């Protein structure tokens, strides 16, 4: 058995690219091996895949090489004959050795393989035309072309030094391994529930407040340098709860004497009073000297009970789904994450004792973009009742014309400044507030910055999220009702408002809201938050 090393060059329409990773396909009547030049100098990068084909019985084994200790594989002898080949009459010569092209379809491509049976051995710089022969050349689309450079003769295959922890792995699992190991995923919650119960107690790893309505963990994040990406995936269930709830994954910033957590741990009494002349008080609102607000990764709205009662309400031509994903990119957020033991949590407010259930990840991602520039986190104000069972109030604060006002300092000059803004509407009846259009205003420093009515239109695309959603007579769903900036079942994207470049000093800001009056002890409130980004100087 002669063994051969085939050594491969890419080009894309002419263009061969300068500083390519040549791919190498060594190979005898025995055996195949498929890799490249980074590989075979112990040059490359985890993660990275390396073929084998075994010629006695056509098992391609992958390996997957994810770090310093361990790898993953997984066989399959079944790959080469479900290669389905259409022949062709086309011949010629590539270095010296007689070929002959053939074709074939990969989801809709077209595939050109020029193959050689002159050696009886074969091989190739990909899957494709393995069995065919020794592949020198193919040409996906027209224009991508992997043209064969050399063909030398080598001593033996050898890949013991290549490997010196192996284990074997099946087709879906060894994709999806490869793919965790491309970034870095930090697990928070898993199957968690959430719920509302005098039972609900918290223990050594998570701690649970307003009787089992928010959760809550330490975790340590890496320092994240500028130009990865962050998201937030979060999926949720219902385990028994049938309505239609305010969800919030936050994060509690500790930068100054107090923050909310003083406020779960000791009562609302601690947190700072916000007063606006309504005559009502309002708790841990906004920033002061010494105290900021939580801030919101990722605002969400629950489905009505979705999974729990899936086989109980049953509506013909309506397959309902299992559970409710939810992802927000928060790159935005990176300074208050990078290098961080932040405190994380999860709320949803609740009424019910087996209530939902959660699974909560974030993922940062080795990115070098250059959109999302800021360098500047500060958590303004938060309306928004996290602590609805735990004695805060409901934002209705608006119901007054200064609405929410926050004098607050920068200490250094701020360029490209914007406010991170979420808002959501409620006040579940015909006239509240979460089905009526409300301009909302943010001032900045007196003048008026940014003035839009949110409202959501589309909430009728997520029915079949929504089981026990109630039906009306008039034929439409409750989950289909367009509303204040929300609908059942999906995240509300903030809205990104440009402030231009500020000042260091003083400066105030001000929301001011057409709230809706009450009808009954029904009231309307709008929960509200606002995150003050930049870049610094000086």
């Amino acid at each position: 058995a002669q063994t051969y090393e085939i050594t491969y060059q890419n080009s894309f329409e002419g263009k061969i690219n300068p500083n390519q990773n040549h791919i190498i396909s060594i190979t005898n009547s025995d055996k195949t091996l498929l890799f490249n030049e980074k590989i075979k100098n112990k040059k490359a990068d985890f993660p990275f895949e390396v073929n084998e084909i075994n010629r006695k019985n056509n098992e391609v084994s992958q390996f997957a090489f994810l770090n310093n200790n361990e790898i993953v594989k997984t066989s399959d002898n079944t790959i080469l004959a479900k290669q389905e080949f259409k022949p062709t009459s086309e011949t010629g010569k590539i270095l010296g050795y007689n070929v002959k092209k053939a074709v074939t379809s990969v989801n809709s491509n077209t595939i050109e393989v020029w193959y050689t049976n002159d050696l009886k051995v074969k091989g190739g710089p990909s899957i494709l035309g393995q069995d065919l022969g020794l592949v020198l050349k193919t040409v996906r689309n027209g224009s991508s072309v992997v043209e064969a450079t050399s063909v030398k003769k080598i001593k033996a295959l050898d890949d013991q030094s290549l490997f010196n922890n192996i284990t074997e792995k099946d087709a879906l699992t060894y994709k999806d391994m490869i793919w965790k190991s491309r970034f870095i995923t930090i697990p928070v919650f898993e199957n968690e529930t959430i719920n509302f119960s005098d039972a609900s107690k918290s223990d050594q790893v998570i701690q649970r407040f307003g009787n089992g309505t928010i959760i809550l963990k330490k975790v340590k994040i890496p320092e994240i340098k500028q130009g990865n990406t962050i998201f937030v995936e979060l999926k949720q269930k219902s385990n028994g709860d049938a309505y239609d709830r305010t969800g919030d994954v936050f994060i509690i910033p500790q930068e100054r004497a107090i923050s909310y957590y003083t406020g779960l741990t000791q009562g609302v009494k601690s947190l700072p009073v916000y007063q606006n002349g309504n005559g009502k008080s309002y708790q841990g609102v906004a920033l002061t000297p010494d105290y900021l607000p939580f801030i919101e990764l990722m605002r969400f709205f629950t489905p009505f009970g979705i999974g729990h009662f899936n086989e109980k309400i049953q509506l013909k031509g309506k397959n309902w789904h299992n559970n409710t994903p939810y992802r927000q990119d928060i790159t935005e957020l990176r300074p208050q994450l990078s290098g961080k033991e932040i405190l994380i949590g999860a709320f949803i407010g609740n009424y019910d004792k087996g209530g939902h259930q959660i699974s909560l990840e974030l993922s940062i991602h080795p990115d070098q973009q250059k959109i999302v520039n800021n360098n500047f986190v500060l958590p303004v104000f938060n309306t928004t009742n996290v602590m609805e069972m735990a004695g805060q109030d409901y934002p209705t604060m608006f119901n007054s014309d200064k609405g929410v006002e926050v004098e607050f300092i920068l200490t250094k000059d701020l360029k490209n400044a914007q406010l991170r803004y979420i808002t959501t509407g409620h006040g579940g009846w015909g006239a509240g507030d979460e089905f009526v259009p409300k301009e909302n205003s943010i001032y900045l420093d007196g003048k008026l910055a940014h003035a839009f009515t949110p409202w959501r239109t589309d909430c009728g695309s997520y029915r079949l999220f929504n089981p026990a959603s109630g039906n009306f007579e008039d034929g439409l769903s409750s989950s289909d009702l367009s509303r204040s900036n929300w609908c059942p079942g999906t995240i509300t994207n903030p809205v990104y408002i440009n402030l231009g470049n500020l000042n260091a000093g003083k400066h105030t800001i001000q929301v001011k809201i057409p709230q809706g009056a009450p009808e009954g002890s029904s009231q309307s409130f709008w929960n509200v938050s606002g995150v003050l980004l930049g870049q610094e100087h000086h």
